[PDB]
């Protein structure tokens, strides 16, 4: 006999007792007066009790003390007579403890959020009867109903309990991670996670609001980059040190990272509980993706758009998810779809969205004549690669975009409170009204810069930003599969050119034909698949810490960049190519010590890349000429400036390139010429584009003495950026024909360039040597690449780097326009002032040229004036008889007497002059000219 110390346990563990004279402070109840008694207890003390203001606290605190019981108790023989009770009280405890969380209005005290509360403010201590719950509620089958009381509560606890669930609300935030991993843990759970109430959003819900109105919401915006979490951070103390802000930036990173990791867990459980948890996994990201587009806008309506943190942290999760499929040895690298555009998308919105090399008629069209493939077909691992190629461009990109933009507007904020900070303000009410203007503009400066060290303190993290390169190198590797015809790459080699290089790109807009043989599915990419990578890569190459700098896989996406400049035929779009062009420059710069860019390495024993870099840049300085945008039509003479940093360092550090120029000019020529003649044009006005801008950045610096002072801003500083750009480009343009004309001066005096050419180089001399640079005054004349000594001096090499080639001696002097010996003695006089020249035997060199000049032109004029009598306009072009039958070719314009082309047009049907098919009845004759020789031969007949 010992059954009482069963009902003292009883009431030491539920605390309470049906005696008045009890010695401690346990609840009483006066209604009737051991095991089959508990049941009745607890339903009192819970339904009737009006001092337990806590419930589920007391629940939780009764199961705890009957653990500690029975782990007490059976170390000891009176062990066995208590199990009995301790049995019950754990399956009745256990029992309301799951009713007190499914049905609200149970208890006499509080509802689901008073417990959460609870719960959130000590989670570990009710870790253990949560588990027990949980468990109860899936043997039981009711675990969605436990769910739709508890998760759909702590959303309004994250958003109304607490005044901003973020990073800085260290405990509250943890704890909450908390019970969503002791819950996501359970499959039965994470299965049916997305069927509770408030996952998705709702149809009118907000895009702003999708963080705060979804499950997932608040957790996913859990990052250091929330404007309240930045300025507690910086915003403290924006003065200071690198080495003192490097410290804030190591917190925040140590503590981001922790945060994704646990935010994976949480979401991978979700992803692995079913195929339609997944599922619901995609379709909930998409929508947060397709409804925020704007946040890569110019001026975006940052207020209706999701938080940079919470975008970002998608982006980062979704990454993880396709990491494994894109790893270096690329052996799952077919689990992703190339045809996944094939067919109508399913989840992310495509509508609106530029492909990369066709519009929306031929995407439809696409559609109908792949209706014969299943209509169905949602699958998860390439819709997660894809997701994250989205967040990549609308997510990260529109965060890095943000940043990008913080020093323009810091600058002109300062600017805006500089200026109010003048306003007197006599009367009071105007007093106030500007002082509240001041505060307003101040409290955005602060946020500003406060959120501008956050963003860097993110993008530096390199841990987190190397995962995000990796998947670009590795979308990379997956892209040039897709284009490769055999669908082997990386396994077996890519054949580039894809399609022949039309011999004469000289058609109508090949628009048309590139597109209509462009590459099977990869035409219909959206662009955003291109851009999103490259805007990344532009913009984290500013960070010392940078993903991209001594990144082993690197190479795969300088291999796709060298495809695309390639092959015209895969990207249309200029502008995204040019980004190209200058990531490759970016790699290309040398550094402070002089050696090797970052790429370098890579354009060297890559491959692919050194069998057509040299060619793909060749091609691409040229083709930009086709372009005319609004505020893009200077992008080509950006293009080209950055073409022009990479070809000549190509040129100066591996020989390979430098063999495969010279090569190109000699077997090659007509692709060669075409390109320095575009270098060639361009370069007979650049250097006065230079001058006329600084002319006019000169004009407005004087018209401020005290018209309206802002526009002579957008106006200045637009003239400045054009000086920079034309003074800039003329520059790299010399660089190259001298770097050139010095090896392969043969192939410059072809003649369809060396005539321009001499007149190219003669105008510059002119403008160099002369008044339109001697009168020129600027501020300061390098912030523009404006260095017209260096220049005189490349130009000047160039001469003398030619001044062998008798044609060009010979074009030199027939130059009628601007040669004249006089520009060259002057040259030598400003190049023999200040020390700068391989002299005085260059200036030896150059006034030797001069000379020959001269002297050829002295002939020249004596041989018109003395042994040609005929008027040259009278004689054949080819044989130099006075023509009888003068008539003009259709495509040269030049005149030839008909008994010449006939004999030619024998053994080659052709334009004598510049190869164009020719025939013979579309030669028009030429009466006018003929009777003006009629008339010479007539009064010729002189003796
Ligand atoms: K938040």
């Amino acid at each position: 006999g010992s059954e009482f110390r069963s009902m003292t346990a009883i009431e030491d563990i539920l605390q309470i007792t049906t005696d008045p004279s009890d010695t401690r402070g346990y609840s009483l109840l006066k209604s009737e007066e051991g095991v089959d008694f508990i049941d009745t207890l607890l339903l009192y003390q819970l339904t009737e009790n009006e001092k337990l203001d806590k419930p589920f606290e007391y629940l939780n605190d009764c199961f705890r003390r009957n653990q500690q019981q029975k782990r007490i108790t059976k170390n000891k023989p009176n062990a066995e007579s208590l199990h009995s009770t301790f049995q019950e009280i754990d399956r009745l405890v256990i029992g309301y403890g799951v009713v007190a969380l499914q049905i609200e209005n149970f208890c006499m005290n509080g509802a689901f959020i008073n417990y959460i509360t609870g719960i959130v403010s000590n989670v570990n201590s009710y870790t253990d009867f949560l588990s027990q719950i949980i468990q109860r509620a899936i043997l039981e089958g009711t675990a969605l109903d436990l769910l739709n009381a508890v998760f759909p509560t702590l959303l309004e606890y994250c958003n109304k309990h607490v005044s901003h669930f973020d990073l800085n609300e260290s405990v509250i935030y943890n704890n909450v991670l908390t019970i969503f991993e002791l819950f996501v843990t359970f499959k039965p759970i994470a299965e049916i996670f997305t069927k509770i109430d408030g996952f998705f959003a709702d149809y009118s819900c907000k895009p702003q609001d999708f963080e705060r109105k979804t499950i997932l919401g608040p957790i996913l915006s859990l990052s250091p980059i929330e404007a309240a979490v930045a300025i507690r951070n910086y915003g403290d103390n924006l003065l200071r040190s690198k080495q003192q802000t490097a410290m804030i930036h190591e917190s925040l990173q140590a503590e981001h990272k922790v945060v994704i990791d646990r935010l994976f867990f949480i979401v991978d459980k979700l992803v692995r509980g079913s195929l339609n948890s997944r599922t619901d996994m995609i379709s909930y990201f998409a929508h947060i993706a397709n409804k925020n587009h704007l946040r890569r806008a110019d001026h975006p309506p940052f207020k209706e758009l999701s938080s940079n943190g919470f975008m970002s942290n998608i982006t980062l999760l979704l990454v993880r998810f396709s990491q494994p499929f894109l790893d270096i040895s690329y052996k799952k690298i077919d689990k992703i779809d190339a045809n996944y555009f094939n067919n109508p998308s399913l989840f992310i919105d495509l509508s609106g969205e530029t492909r990369l090399n066709s519009d929306f008629k031929e995407a439809d069209a696409f559609y109908d004549k792949n209706r014969k493939t299943a209509d169905s077909k949602p699958n998860f691992i390439s819709d997660c690669f894809f997701l994250t190629l989205t967040y990549l461009h609308y997510g990260l990109g529109g965060t890095l975009s943000f940043e990008e933009k913080m020093g323009s507007e810091i600058k002109a904020l300062k600017e805006e409170i500089e200026k109010v900070k003048k306003i007197a303000a006599n009367h009071d009410v105007f007093a106030r009204f500007i002082t509240a203007q001041l505060s307003k503009m101040e409290k955005a400066l602060k946020t500003t810069e406060s959120l501008r060290f956050a963003l860097q303190g993110f993008f530096a993290h390199r841990s987190l930003q190397l995962e995000v390169f990796d998947f670009i190198c590795g979308a990379s590797t997956f892209l040039i599969r897709v284009v490769d015809p055999e669908h082997e790459f990386p396994f077996k080699q890519i054949k580039l050119p894809l399609i022949p290089d039309q011999i004469g790109v000289e058609n109508v807009d090949n628009a048309d034909f590139l597109r209509a043989h462009a590459p099977v599915p990869f035409k219909y990419y959206p662009e955003f698949v291109v851009e999103g990578p490259v805007n990344y890569s532009l913009y984290i190459s500013k960070y010392q810490t940078s993903p991209i700098f001594r990144n082993p896989r690197l190479g795969s996406f300088v291999e796709f960049t060298t495809m695309v400049l390639r092959c015209p035929e895969l990207v249309s779009n200029p502008h995204l190519k040019g980004k190209l062009v200058q990531l490759l420059s970016v790699g290309a710069m040398p550094l402070t010590d002089n050696s090797p860019g970052f790429m370098m390495d890579i354009f060297e024993h890559d491959e692919l890349v050194n069998k057509n870099l040299l060619y793909a840049l060749l091609d691409f300085y040229v083709i930009v000429e086709k372009t005319g945008s609004s505020s893009q039509f200077y992008d080509k003479f950006n293009s080209r400036y950055s073409i022009s940093i990479i070809l000549e360092e190509l040129y100066y550090k591996i020989p390979s390139y430098k063999n495969q120029l010279i090569w190109q000019s000699q077997n090659n020529a007509d692709f060669f010429v075409r390109f320095v003649a575009r270098m060639l044009n361009d370069l007979t006005f650049l250097l006065d584009e230079g001058l006329s801008n600084l002319a006019e950045v000169h004009n407005i610096q004087n018209e401020l003495d005290n018209e309206e002072d802002k526009e002579l801003q957008t106006r200045l500083a637009s003239a400045s950026r054009q000086a920079k750009s034309s003074c800039g480009l003329a520059d790299k343009s010399m660089k190259l024909f001298e770097i050139y004309s010095k090896d392969i001066p043969a192939a410059f005096v072809t003649p369809e360039i060396v005539y321009r050419l001499a007149s190219m180089l003669n105008y510059n001399l002119e403008s160099l040597v002369g008044p339109k640079c001697g009168e020129l005054k600027v501020k300061d004349p390098q912030s523009y690449s404006f260095n017209p000594k260096d220049l005189l001096k490349a130009l000047t090499t160039v001469y003398i780097n030619l001044s062998e080639q008798s044609e060009f001696i010979s074009a030199v002097a027939k130059d009628e326009r601007s040669f004249n010996r006089n520009l060259f003695v002057r040259a030598v006089d400003i190049l023999g002032r200040k020390t700068g020249l391989a002299s005085p035997e260059f200036i030896e060199k150059l006034l030797n040229f001069a000379n020959k000049a001269e002297e050829q032109r002295k002939a020249d004029e004596e041989e018109d004036l003395e042994y040609g009598d005929v008027p040259d306009e009278f004689l054949d072009p080819l044989m130099y008889t006075i023509m009888k039958d003068p008539v003009i070719l259709p495509a040269s314009k030049m005149n030839i007497d008909r008994s010449t082309i006939k004999a030619h047009l024998l053994s080659d049907s052709t334009d004598p002059f510049n190869r164009m098919p020719l025939k013979l009845e579309d030669v028009t004759p030429n009466e006018e000219l003929r009777q003006k020789i009629l008339c010479f031969k007539k009064q010729k007949k002189e003796e």
